[PDB]
């Protein structure tokens, strides 16, 4: 089945943020048996291996923006790989790595399917421009480079001349927001992007949120869905091993409900599992817990339903 | 009050599954002072004691099904006792013990009240047949023996010839499902059984789940209700000392909500508190936490309300 | 802005309950940086300091009621200070201290705003009279001293002659109840007080809870809102360092949603943050967690929102 045909890309990249270890995410996710688990779920899985992100020594800051050439080239090379997987008729599964990789993942996906819609599960908007950013960390800026309405607000950052904005503000839905910068909130409200912060999830419940999200994106016509899952979107009681955790997050159940509903459209076309950092656990158990939650979210994107699953055979004979 | 008139039955049995300690469930529920708290809630409590389960020598397996004569006899004896409690105009309250005992608890209850409706709160469907099971543990098979629609699909298993299917596929509602086998999922679909998996609970909220459950069972007219409560239906964050824990379960709140709602109909007629295993706690507090929750669940079935409770007197004098 | 103009009053009082340490509540809330966080949030903050509560020796009990003269005096002192802050046109922010201080906090606030509506966030109703109490602890009795309907059911308690009931049964809404005494349950129902116990929060979701609360209080016309927050309204997993914790409480998210919805009315006029006991944390981490949660709650009352916030300027320039 189309919704269960997968091309796994390993993106071991960390220079979009300051904390070492996030590049180990593709290794830890594989070691937890992700590939084997997806095949037990009737998936056709092709593992495209881990992208080599050859060292870019001499990568001085652009103003306050850190490692711009490394971040730009990693995303540029990932875009090429995602385009190749999409051309092979497979759902691209990007194992991160930090969230700056979404620049390349979404650009590469939009090359084959320009009509795609984006569902962004995260505690943060990641919509800072290189000029509104106060941290200078590119993992909090991927969306700004991707939105068409922000063209003229993105300065000429070394390593990003290949970037052409591919998503319009009306083609993205945020879910799980709870730590937004002032500049980011200004962008969000001015561009009129559809969002469901933890306030909306509390108000409406996850059922109504997904109902509104899928109607908002697919109501006019059926189009490919790109899900970008930052593991910090869930509460740190489920994914503690991550760079920028924020309390009061989406529950484990809620994370599975979003992925269960997205799978059911049959239109998932690209998936990012980002920000798993196996060296940010306070104990060896916080690491396994983060990785198992990430694996569980992934399996639900490819058909695993809590109600159960069965093959078209007579189980009573 | 009929809704507060109880017949206590201890069922210290574990051979429906391979993990030792669940036979100690009645003792630890009793030690926590369940009977005293119920009497303190204005309940008429009669204690029928803990049933003696004689060891069956040479209890050879039926195919891969383990301890068939023991599970069969334990349920046969429990059926007789539940029928005796019901005939005395009391609500039977079975303290388990593994979930295989539900065969006898529900059969016994259907002998006095054949128009009963079953609410099954669990992470599991326990609807495997002796042939669909892959584990061979009978606690994952009680619903198959009880269902009228499965007559002809259950072979002659030693110890079960006394069983006559007493409930139809339309007289049972599941709440909490999140770990269902393919064959169980097939049965669920082909027999059109009403169920609220954790997916439906996330979608609708426990308020709507309970509205629909009671409307489904009581819609036509009032009829007796049997609640079979497996503690693993709740999240292992609340009930960890259990044999088959599954993450992302019902909350402590949702569990009380379900039981407070069933109490309010005044139609509770049979109750099972199952799968409490006090040898399966990682810490002594994990055991007390499980037992405290199971006691809190039982107290709400018999009137204890979070908004409060009071005697029909004038407290301002 | 008026909704951001604050008058801070520290109330280091503990004699309303038997557990030492709650008098250290205003200090640990200050040491966390509450005032500084409010100032950074564009809040006009004025520190009125901590009230000097003079030790009353030979404070003999009134029947069973412990420290009557000390509790009455402290609330009498707080009433004059809250009334002063209100006449200065600032929102009174009382840093508790045990919940008996609500006597003084609400009374002083009604002296300047007699048409005020109360939102009481608590696991408990705190509506016992000096005659219905079984503990004799005055922190579980403040609502009885304040209701006009209970005038004649409150005996002459030494230190409380200054009290004059300032609210009617229809001017108060409870949210989060789950441990109500029989005497209190009788009072709650006979007076027909509006309440949302955890059962209604589970049934409706916090979104409908806030919809109904605000509609009931502000329906007829706009009126000042007094929020008295007992940190034990939230589950012990978010606020463990407290004297009377009850399991199955409001989540961190619900706590934030209540306080965000209250800010949005622009009618917040009084705020009590009560029962933070830094000496009751099982570990130093349990203390910090409670204090951090209490700070998060307070900031949301004055405009800090999870979707983000921004100043009225063009951030894209
Ligand atoms: N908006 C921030 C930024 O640096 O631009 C500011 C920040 C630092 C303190 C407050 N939150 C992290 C966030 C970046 C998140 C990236 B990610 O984890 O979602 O991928
Ligand atoms: N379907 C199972 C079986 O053994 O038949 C397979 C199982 C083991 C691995 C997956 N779940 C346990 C379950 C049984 C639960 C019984 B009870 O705890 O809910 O009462
Ligand atoms: N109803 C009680 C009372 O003492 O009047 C009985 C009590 C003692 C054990 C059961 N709950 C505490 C509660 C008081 C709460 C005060 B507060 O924390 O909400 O402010
Ligand atoms: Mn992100
Ligand atoms: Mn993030
Ligand atoms: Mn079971
Ligand atoms: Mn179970
Ligand atoms: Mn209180
Ligand atoms: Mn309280």
């Amino acid at each position: 089945a189309k919704s269960r045909t997968i091309g796994i890309i390993g993106a071991p990249f960390s220079k979009g943020q300051p904390r070492g270890g996030v590049e180990e995410g593709p290794t830890v996710l594989r070691k937890a048996g992700l590939l084997e688990k997806l095949k037990e779920q009737e998936c056709d899985v092709k593992d495209y291996g881990d992208l080599p992100f050859a060292d870019i020594p001499n990568d001085s800051p652009f103003q306050i923006v850190k490692n711009p050439r490394s971040v730009g080239k990693a995303s540029e090379q990932l875009a090429g790989k995602v385009a190749e997987v999409k051309k092979n008729g497979r759902i691209s599964l990007v194992l991160g790595g930090d969230h700056s990789l979404a620049i390349g993942s979404i650009s590469g996906h939009a090359r084959v399917h320009p009509d795609l819609g984006v569902i962004w599960v995260d505690a943060h908007t990641d919509i800072n421009t290189p000029l509104t950013t106060t941290s200078g960390n590119l993992h909090g800026q991927p969306v700004s480079f991707l939105l068409k309405e922000l063209k003229g607000k993105i300065p000429d950052v070394p390593g990003f001349s290949w970037v052409t904005p591919c998503i319009s503000a009306k083609d993205i839905v945020y879910i799980g927001l709870r730590d937004v910068d002032p500049g980011e909130h200004y962008i969000l409200k001015t561009l009129g992007i559809k969002y469901f912060s933890m306030t909306e999830v509390d108000r409406l419940g996850i059922g109504k949120v997904m109902e509104e999200t899928l109607s908002y994106l697919l109501g006019r016509k059926k189009r490919p869905i790109h899900l970008s899952f930052d593991v910090d979107g869930l509460d740190p009681s489920f994914t503690p091993a991550t760079g920028t955790p924020v309390v009061g997050g989406l529950t484990y159940r809620e994370g599975l409900y979003i992925t269960e509903e997205i799978y059911k459209t049959g239109l998932l076309s690209g998936l990012d599992i980002m920000e798993v950092n196996p060296s940010l656990g306070k104990t060896p158990e916080e690491v396994t817990r983060t990785v198992n939650t990430a694996v569980a979210i992934t399996l639900a994107c490819f058909g695993l339903a809590r109600e159960g699953n069965h093959k078209p055979i007579d189980y009573l004979n």
